[PDB]
């Protein structure tokens, strides 16, 4: 699971751009979630600060 | 701002890399900080959660 | 630019997470836009196709 | 269905890298043929605009 | 394969923000290492130049 | 300089992409030819190992 070290890296970039300016709290956690399964952005805001 | 929303999504990487599994908070402090002048690996790992 | 150049790699970036598998056109035009201020996503999701 | 939106978001980078000026037509379908199989940078610009 | 060429993006970025100015060096060799199993940021020191 | 190091992490990516499995030796000289102005992918492959 370096799968799971890859996908975490692309998920926080995706954390970046949704969350602009209130920025995100990054936990994995979310990664556990997001990394099965496609996280929608939608789904995202809600790591937003 | 563009210039820091490029500089931003280099940081998160950074931080993702260095944080790993600890994870980590993301706020426009760090960006401040870290996207005006270049922050060592050293230094962002004390954000790290 | 210099900056336009580096500036595209991020936005194809994320032109690909919100568009998604719809997809979406890349023009140097929508760079023009998006690289001299910032395209939220809101404004992203109207490249996808 | 993440290891394909992975492999998408590094295809979307090559194709920016190897088109450049010209831009590019991102589809699904694309990723399917280059993130089954791994294409050259020469099989990349077949999809340069 | 796809998978260990996506990884090998991911390690020479690391890569480059734990060697700083002093560059690196990597083989298909040491990438096939650290994306088997996840190399820490003082293995990864050790493919700096 | 921070533009100096960003400019830095897109051409490792555009090294990388070009070079694969061949590997490159990554140093200063190559930031400095390809960060002041923008390299070709005939250009990059020189680096290639
Ligand atoms: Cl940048
Ligand atoms: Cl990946
Ligand atoms: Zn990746
Ligand atoms: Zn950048």
């Amino acid at each position: 699971f370096v799968n799971q070290h890859l996908c975490g890296s692309h998920l926080v970039e995706a954390l970046y751009l949704v969350c602009g300016e209130r920025g995100f709290f990054y936990t994995k956690g979310i990664v556990e979630q997001c990394c099965t399964s496609i996280c929608s952005l939608y789904q995202l805001e809600n790591y937003c600060n």
